[PDB]
RNA sequence: GUUCGCGAACUUCGUGGACAUUUGGUCAAUUUGAAUACAGAGAUCAGCAGUUCCCCUGCAUAAGGAUGAACCGUUGUUUU
C-alpha cells in the first residue's frame, strides 16, 4: 500500500521500464493498481536493439511481475517519505 | 694743373662748368716652425604599427533585466 501509493503519486510520468526478456520501453504512466502494473501512453525509443518490435502501439499494459526496474531520474520519485512509511509499518 | 663745351688764327689764345678721400672686401679645416687643401661632407620615394577619440562587430567579466521549454517529483498453485 506504500509502494502502490508512491506509484499513484507518479501519475502522468515519462519513464523507462526494463523488462525481464531484454525489452526497454519509454512511456507516460497513466494507471496504477494493487499489483503495480503500468499503462504507458506514447511509447518512444530508448535503445535500438533492446526496444522490441513495435511501432504503431501507442498504449500498452505492462505486467507487474516482468519489470526489472522502473528507471526514474533524481527529479521523479519520493524517498524519505517512503522511509517514514516503512518505519510506521511492521 | 686735369678733362668736356663754345669764339679766333691737331696747335695756340678768349672763356662756361666739373675736379676730396679712405673704414666698412681676412675662407675655414689640416700639416707649420708658408704649403696643402678650396667652402666642408646622406638624399629622395614609400609602408606599418604606435598614441588619443569615436563608431560598429564578437567574446569575457560584473551587475541588471526580459523570455522560453511535457509532468508528476522527494522526506493450498500465475504480480513478490
Amino acid at each position: 500500500m506504500l509502494f502502490f501509493s508512491f506509484f499513484k503519486t507518479l501519475v502522468d510520468q515519462e519513464v523507462v521500464v526494463e523488462l525481464k526478456n531484454d525489452i526497454e520501453i519509454k512511456g507516460t504512466l497513466q494507471s496504477v493498481d494493487q499489483f503495480l502494473n503500468l499503462k504507458l501512453d506514447n511509447i518512444s525509443c530508448t535503445d535500438e536493439k533492446k526496444y522490441p518490435h513495435l511501432g504503431s502501439v501507442r498504449n500498452i499494459f505492462i505486467r507487474g511481475s516482468t519489470v526489472r526496474y522502473v528507471y526514474l531520474n533524481k527529479n521523479m520519485v519520493d524517498t524519505n517519505l517512503l522511509q517514514d512509511a516503512t518505519r510506521r509499518e511492521v
